[PDB]
């Protein structure tokens, strides 16, 4: 995935009018934006093509699909019959769910992201301590798409390190959460950037100091 | 805790509104209790929740099995509840913070959290089933007084009753369909959800009626 300027929005707004407009202020900088649950339980599923049809950018599902597999495959085949281009999948639940959403996805050309550990304190209880397994199975199922936490720059490089270069590597945490975004970009191949953005005064002016803050990357 | 008519719950997964609306309808006799998913509601919308309870006199729980950091699971709680669902299911291998983020909401908004511990499904083995007790024990620690225990799994269903305690209400899914026999999963579990055994029979309301006539003397 080529995302511009290495910057994912996480349009998290609830709000139609809103996540529409605040999108539209900051789409010179991005090309490639992350819906999720808050956004599309309030607007509804119409809202992706909406999305793609005054941007035309790439729309990531972030599901955190977390179900057995036969859920998971109706949760996929609805996500992108709505038109999202990938989808976020937690590996926790294990193998067989993660498979799920790879059939569905291959069968309708999308792409799954596997989230291996997650970017909150609450994170360090139960995630963190099956991460590196979480990611070898990746490995194992042939997933090229992950997601690891901003906020802990060295689990993000082990993260990398067990996909190897050639595996995509979005993270998110950056900003709000405490995450740096030059740091991020050390081993992540875009941040993901919501409330840092979306809830700033002028959004524009975030994400172009996000941006120059980057630059040399 | 809700009384669950005949201790079963149907799990509308269809993802057509005519049909699912059809077949909920056909076994709305049986059961005033239904779950929704995502399978429904990425499909048809959360008004699907509005129509429901317009049409059949059934409680909501929505199986979203929130799995997400603490500022965004309450934003997923709130949207749901103000769609008019009566509990959402929350996942607790996201960690305490998530979950309870999650609780905080349905306390403002006087709904209900089900805790999923363990899941039935054969993947739950790698991950979930190691921190499944820990996860239960964190629940009781929050306050949670709702779970979801697997049917596929007697011994660990068995043991997830003893970890809550019998005030708790317990739910379990994987009858049917994945393997769970009903009146053995009633032994724990306060009531027993069930989706394809029904929803995908010929007819509907005597695959309900069947379940039921199999758990009479519970
Ligand atoms: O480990 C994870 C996985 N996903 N997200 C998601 O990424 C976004 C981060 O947004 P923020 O910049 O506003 O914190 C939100 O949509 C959140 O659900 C995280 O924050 N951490
Ligand atoms: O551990 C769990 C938690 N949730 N469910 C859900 O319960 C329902 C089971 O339906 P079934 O009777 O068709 O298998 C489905 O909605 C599924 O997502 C499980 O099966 N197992």
């Amino acid at each position: 995935m080529d995302v511009m300027n290495r910057l994912i929005l996480a349009m998290d707004l609830m709000n139609r009018d809103d996540a529409l407009r605040v999108t539209g202020e900051v789409r010179e900088y991005i090309d490639t934006v992350k819906i999720g649950y808050p956004l599309v339980l309030s607007e509804g599923m119409d809202i992706i093509a909406e999305f793609r049809k005054r941007f035309g950018c790439r729309i990531i599902a972030d599901f955190k699909v977390a179900d057995i597999p036969e859920t998971n495959e109706k949760i996929c085949r609805a996500t992108f019959k709505a038109g999202a281009d990938a989808i976020i999948v937690h590996g926790f639940p294990g193998a067989d769910s993660v498979r799920a959403c790879l059939n569905v996805a291959e069968e309708m050309g999308r792409e799954v992201f596997l989230l291996t550990e997650m970017s909150h304190p609450g994170a360090e209880m139960f995630i963190q301590g099956a991460a590196d397994e979480i990611a070898r199975m990746g490995v194992d199922l042939g997933v090229k798409n992950y997601v690891g936490p901003s906020t802990r720059p060295e689990r993000l490089s082990r993260l990398r390190e067990i996909i190897g270069q050639d595996s995509f590597l979005i993270s998110p945490g950056v900003g709000a959460q405490g995450g740096d975004p030059g740091e991020t970009l050390r081993f992540a191949d875009a941040i993901i950037v919501g409330r840092s953005i979306y809830l700033a005064d002028n959004p524009a002016a975030a994400a172009a100091g996000i941006i120059e803050s980057i630059k040399d990357l």
